[PDB]
């Protein structure tokens, strides 16, 4: 809605306090106008219906427990937000600064969270799984990057390009973790799974096997659950992104590791120009190999290292 921009102070689902930006009309909304278009977040209110109210509040101040997914929901868009754009110089998932749109407060003890082609979704989870998913970062990111894949390479939804929508996913809820830099890691959705037990997650890209999840070509899922265990042989792509960045010896192939950065660069790239709706892994090895050749030239360390990374998880 229309109205004046003004700054509201709330608490997250982990119980930390943060600035968000808000819109004052009669009501404090959830609507961020520093950021493209605008960042807006909305009430389903335990039911299913999209997108739900958009987040009004009577006095700026988001510190009840019901408050603490919405919060999170919109502050976390914002800092991915920010990512893209100062880190890729991406204005918002289509390039053209689209208003993003999250909804809280999906369903009942719903443990999950997604992109609908149009918003991002997040259940509350159950408490015992999950505790609302948007107070993960790389849960928040992993969902924006749906939207970014969608507009770009578009990779559908299935077997191998499917396997490589999720990694992507998975690799820059990563990076855009470790851009806010509180506690980064390589795992994916520890801050939100499983209240009960700590130091596990939902997925590993340092140890995809610690999960269940291929690190290797030759351990690929080949059945029909997960669209073609797109959220498992996820593990194998997962696991050469770590190996490029952080390098490492895996099943006896050494990988010299150029950082996050690099990585960063090199798959956005790989994204953004030379991957397509039914890449397979192949496909994707020579992709980010032509990226880091135009980044950095065909004889560079980088290319060395993305080539040496695909090799140590059976990918030609
Ligand atoms: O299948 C879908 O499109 C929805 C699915 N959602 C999902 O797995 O929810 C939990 C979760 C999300 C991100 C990071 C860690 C855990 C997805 O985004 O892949
Ligand atoms: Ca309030
Ligand atoms: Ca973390
Ligand atoms: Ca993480
Ligand atoms: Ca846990
Ligand atoms: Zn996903």
């Amino acid at each position: 809605i229309t109205g004046t921009s003004t700054v509201g102070v709330g608490r997250g689902v982990l119980g930390d306090q943060k600035n968000i930006n808000t819109t004052y009309s009669t009501y404090y909304y959830l609507q961020d106008n520093t950021r493209g278009n605008g960042i807006f977040t909305y009430d389903a209110k335990y039911r299913t219906t999209l997108p739900g109210s958009l987040w009004a509040d009577a006095d700026n101040q988001f510190f009840a427990s019901y408050d603490a997914p919405a919060v999170d929901a919109h502050y976390y868009a914002g800092v991915t937000y920010d990512y893209y754009k100062n880190v890729h110089n991406r204005l918002s998932y289509d390039g053209n600064n689209a208003a993003i749109r999250s909804s809280v407060h999906y369903s009942q003890g719903y443990n999950n969270a997604f992109w609908n082609g149009s918003q991002m979704v997040y259940g509350d989870g159950d408490g015992q799984t999950f505790i609302p998913l948007s107070g993960g970062i790389d849960v928040v990111a992993h969902e924006l990057t749906h939207a970014v894949t969608d507009y770009t390479a578009g990779l559908i939804y299935q077997n191998e390009s499917g396997a490589i929508n999720e990694a992507i996913s998975d690799i820059f809820g990563t990076l855009v973790e470790f851009y806010a830099n509180k506690n980064p890691d390589w795992e994916i959705g520890e801050d939100v799974y499983t209240p009960g037990i700590s130091g596990d997650s939902l997925r590993s890209m340092s140890d995809p096997a610690k999960y269940g999840d291929p690190d290797h070509y030759s351990k690929r899922y080949t059945g029909t659950q997960d669209n073609g265990g797109v959220h498992i042989n996820s593990g194998i792509i997962n696991k050469a992104a770590y190996l490029i960045s952080q390098g490492g010896t895996h099943y006896g192939v050494s990988v010299v590791g150029i950082g996050r950065d690099k990585l960063g660069k090199i798959f956005y790239r790989a994204l953004t120009q030379y991957l397509t709706p039914t890449s397979n892994f192949s496909q994707l090895r020579a992709a980010a190999v032509q990226s880091a050749t135009d980044l950095y030239g065909s004889t560079s360390q980088e290319v060395a290292s993305v080539k040496q990374a695909f090799d140590a998880v059976g990918v030609k």
